[PDB]
């Protein structure tokens, strides 16, 4: 037997995906996201196993020009990789989502500022739902439990973030 | 609570589980699309494994990090427009690119581009394919025999998970 983990950067894809696995008859369905809104939606749809992809930033560039989105993303990717980050990128409609993990809080504030600079240059909107601090994770994990999460797993490429949350838990 | 160590580097993975073990983590899992990393985790005594199913793992080697980043931007550009989910990590010597969420046609496009880029740049590439559910099932059985007790499977591509469910 196996647990099937749906990794989703958007709420609509995650619902569609868990619905497909439920129709297909998967016994053990989990949802993974750095977005606590998506993890809440999963639990409300009746998912009992949640993976918190914690730490770092989710930077979302929105605009009709996909060339401008990719250009901004490539620049951000370059800056993030130089600091030793793990970067996950997905182009979804008019939104380009960049997940950044494994850089210190001082470096994230730098990438926050850069994201604002790049947004102006290429004339696009940028929103940073980042945070991911171990303290915030500990708070939102309790909320997910109270919403009906039975199994909570936590994931990172950054062991220090796992060690900080281990310390707090 | 289970602590999942995401790894595309075998050495970093082993250092990371050691740190969590010393720190007092009771439930540790290792996640990777690289079956050799999952083998190394199980051989080190990890009993929970997340198989990151499907797509490609592309490893660029034999040039400076600045050059590896330029190659990464070229590959990302192609992958993003085909609608792929792309994870990129610059690791010491090598640049590792994980590509998922697209059919074989697009993977072949990116295999070819990675090879072209490697030649065009003058760098070495290791294009690790073999991301089909059929093989994943055979890899999963191998990992069980090596000593994995809990096997979790993960994808952004629900189609890949559905085909695995059918074949399982
Ligand atoms: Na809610
Ligand atoms: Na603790
Ligand atoms: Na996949
Ligand atoms: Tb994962």
């Amino acid at each position: 037997m196996m647990t099937f983990i749906v990794w989703a950067l958007n709420k609509d894809e995650m619902l569609k995906n868990i619905e497909a696995l439920r129709k297909a008859g998967a016994k053990n369905i989990a949802v993974e996201s750095g977005d606590f809104d998506i993890l809440r939606a999963a639990i409300e749809a009746g998912v009992e196993t949640i993976v918190v992809s914690g730490g770092g930033l989710t930077i979302v560039f929105t605009g009709a020009d996909r060339a401008a989105l990719r250009r901004a993303a490539k620049r951000l990717l370059d800056a993030a990789l130089e600091l030793g980050a793990v970067v996950t990128v997905a182009l979804d409609g008019d939104a380009l989502r960049v997940r950044i993990t494994g850089v210190p809080e001082q470096d994230l504030e730098r990438l926050r500022a850069l994201a604002r600079e790049l947004a102006a240059e290429f004339g696009i909107e940028v929103e940073v739902r980042g945070g991911g601090t171990p303290e915030r994770a500990l708070r939102e994990i309790q909320e997910l439990r109270e919403l009906g999460a039975k199994n909570i797993w936590v994931e990172s490429a950054n062991v220090d973030w796992l060690l900080k949350l281990l310390k707090l838990s």
